[PDB]
């Protein structure tokens, strides 16, 4: 059974095949279709507080499920244990939080307009079709599912094929908190059923998740149905470090932000850029913080990275890693895959990367650091927005004022000024350039997908 | 001399060619996007407040050759010059409106979360291309240019092929401003320098104002490209009449709303859906109060209407009016070509149009108003969405509740009760489904072309 004909899960912690599930027919999508068009006409009638009840039954379902959710996600994609169960925390606490403040969000807009004649409404698009990525297999699906229907939308998934046991309980988790399927549904649609999903009237618009060469596939398609779409395309977020800074956080801050999910991060730190006189005193230390990262089965809570998700993904990243280092660069840690079932690749470190390299140019998609020299803090903004990525961005520096001004320069959707980049409900998350456009989370989520409609009674 | 190798003017109230101008080149183009990526990376340090009096520059500018401009417009594409005139002058009142209000929605956001550690930011996202049309060839391009110029973003301008008089007068208004090169720039280019330059990685975004067919095209390619796009296509917008209308009231509203700028116009009434009790009378006082504008000359200030612009869209709107007549349509006012050498189409009723009806289906972009009659109210609403196109409605009743409930069910961005649809600067403008996506005006004007940056300091 090949890609052909079939979604299969391998744990790559073993190499062991867990399942496969045929691609969806063309009756299986019709009738999904038929489905979300019947679940969205009635949904988009209910009351926002009653939709924000459903919120709360979701979150509690979801914890309900939680330790059977987070192994599965741990066998399918090698996350270790504990940051499953982090990735089920913090979705279930997103459909809190949207339950408590998102209505607030979706309120009726006043305008200057006199006499209170005018008001903005945020009403529902309709069925959003959304694409999404196996490296946070529920979180992904969860950062635009809650807020998506809890502005009255529909929300039909197709998720990475690796991952269709994550898909198959997360729809478990939507039916055990009563959530209608014609509201939050899913498919195992193949590329040609995506594009013959997005040409249907069925769909108002599009979310993507993924790859750079994905959004630009996807994009085409919506632009050419005229539907909206939301393009989170990945990152090389660069990671600055000037030599007035909190030189022991500024370490432990880059290895949590390269390392996290074995690197497997949109919005990871990838790309080093430290000042002169500083980067000795970091290469060494973040070697040494580095060295220290305990990798192996990701049952074991001893290990603090797993496998990689993707045999072939472990082998294109070497394969960065060889080109780099053919190209120049020196290699202070790790650098090769390592023997055995396992789809293991150990942290690994690379110095003297300069602009024209492959790993400053490429994002890399596992635990590789690339260390880049700055002359001084004018130079580190340069490499730091000479990208074609621009999702976001961590500056170490004492000098408040200065970060100040380089953030206002920087070329990216977020700004982490001497702390840890993440994702978080209170803010927004998204990029620029070929990370893509539309912002995610926050107010921002809830209205990407709103028709906004002005109201206007008594224009005499 | 003909449109395969030069836009062409051609005054429609005569039928002369007033100018001819020759598609840019390659070079036209590269030089262009030079100097736009040159003055974005300028203009993007500039403080708000001084970009906010550049705005009250190009104001003065403007209302220093308003009669100039007017009568350019006039000239070119054929509009009513008192209608020319409240064009100049409604965008020069932009200009002020969003000097005054801008910075204020410019300023950081603040979060919740703790101790005030994470604002949201507003900053530019680069050199916006911008496609436009001919029926409002000063407001259209105002529209965004204005908002776009001072979030601190550039603007070139690629406008309709017949108003490159009305291009070149706009370009001497910021010139004469002190817009500095690039912020504002403007290009002759054809649909493959549009294509080339969408490609190209100076243009950080595009916005179109055009037909569905444009649109779709254009946004496909934005797409291919991972640019984000604004589009702001057709409409066939709905106007209900109820039993309980203020009848003297819709007519007024009803007669305006369709017969404005000669028809043209995006969000123009043109399918008028009234309940079947007041439609006789409805469809006799309107017949009337359309039979009454005058129409001549765009120099001469009692004509209410003046020839259409293109005399190959009057042959296309003569077609449609054919197609409903042999379709099934009645005939109560107008429906023919005027002889002569000038471009005119006379006010033009339809009655008994059902929705198979060409000029039910069709965007009706002149003087040609359909009546359709609706059994009872929900029917009317049925009717309202049964369209390809989403822009706006309006609705007439003296039932307040009914008109609010049946506003939330239409499927369009904009709903006007028992008055005159326009837009302003203080309400969003923009429709769904064929009539495109995104929001203009407002604030939604001046944030779809930000990068939306989270700044968060001390996460830890
Ligand atoms: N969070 C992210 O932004 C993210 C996630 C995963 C991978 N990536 C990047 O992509 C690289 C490859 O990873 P992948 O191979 O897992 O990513 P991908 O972009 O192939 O997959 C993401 C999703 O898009 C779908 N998809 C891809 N091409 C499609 C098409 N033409 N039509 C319809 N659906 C399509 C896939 O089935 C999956 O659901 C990674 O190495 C990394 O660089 C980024
Ligand atoms: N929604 C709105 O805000 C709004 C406002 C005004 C007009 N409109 C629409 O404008 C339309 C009439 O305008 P037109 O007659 O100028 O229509 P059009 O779509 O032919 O052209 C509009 C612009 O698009 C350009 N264009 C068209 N096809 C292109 C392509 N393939 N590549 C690059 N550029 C391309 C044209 O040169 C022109 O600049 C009507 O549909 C009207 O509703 C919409």
């Amino acid at each position: 059974i090949t890609p052909a004909t079939h979604a299969i899960s391998i744990n790559p912690a073993t190499g062991e095949q867990l399942s496969v599930l045929p691609w969806a027919g063309a009756d299986d999508i019709e009738n999904a279709l038929q489905l979300a068009a019947a679940g969205f006409r009635d949904w988009r009638e209910t009351n926002i507080d009653y939709r924000a009840e459903k919120l709360r039954d979701i979150g509690k379902a979801l914890r309900a499920r939680s330790e059977e959710m987070a192994q599965m996600i741990t066998r399918e994609m090698g996350k270790p244990i504990n940051q499953a169960r982090a990735e089920v925390a913090k979705s279930a606490n997103l459909c809190d939080w949207y339950a408590e403040h998102g209505p607030a969000m979706l309120k009726a807009e006043p305008t200057l307009v006199e006499n209170q004649q005018a008001v903005i409404e945020y009403r529902p698009l309709g069925t959003i079709l959304a694409i999404m990525p196996w490296n946070f297999p529920l979180w992904q699906v969860m950062r635009g599912a809650v807020p998506i229907i809890l502005a009255g939308n529909g929300y039909l998934l197709k998720h990475a094929p690796n991952v269709m046991g994550c898909a198959q309980l997360i729809a478990q988790v939507f039916k055990d908190a009563g959530i209608p399927q014609g509201v939050y549904g899913w498919l195992n649609a193949d590329n040609d059923g995506v594009s013959q999903m997005i040409k249907d009237s069925r769909i108002a618009a599009v979310t993507v998740t993924g790859s750079v060469r994905a959004g630009a596939a996807i994009g085409a398609q919506a632009g050419a149905a005229l539907k909206k779409c939301v393009l989170e395309l990945g990152g090389s977020d660069p990671f600055i470090v000037l030599n007035d800074a909190d030189l022991e956080l500024a370490v432990k801050a880059a290895v949590a932000g390269r390392y996290q999910n074995t690197g497997q991060v949109c919005a990871a730190a990838k790309r080093f850029i430290i000042e002169e006189g500083i980067a000795s005193a970091f290469t060494e230390r973040f070697v040494a913080a580095a060295a220290a990262l305990k990798m192996g089965d990701p049952r074991d809570e001893e290990n603090a990275l797993g496998p990689m998700a993707r045999f072939d993904l472990r082998d294109e990243l070497h394969h960065q890693v060889e080109k780099t280092l053919a190209q120049g660069a020196r290699l202070l840690l790790g650098g090769e895959k390592m023997a055995g079932a396992g789809n293991y690749y150990p942290p690994t470190v690379l110095a003297n990367v300069t602009p024209e390299m492959t790993a400053f140019r490429e994002e890399m998609f596992g635990p590789v650091a690339a260390i880049t020299i700055a002359k001084d803090a004018e130079h580190a903004l340069e490499l730091a927005n000479d990208s074609e990525f621009g999702l976001s961005a961590t500056i170490f520096t004492t000098d408040e004022t200065q970060a100040r001004q380089m953030a206002a320069r920087l070329e990216c959707g977020g700004v982490f000024i001497n702390g840890y980049c993440a994702s978080d409900a209170r803010v927004a998350f998204g990029g620029v350039k070929k990370s893509g456009f539309g912002r995610e989370l926050s107010h921002f989520g809830l209205h990407e997908f709103c028709n906004i409609q002005t109201v206007w009674k008594d224009r005499i």
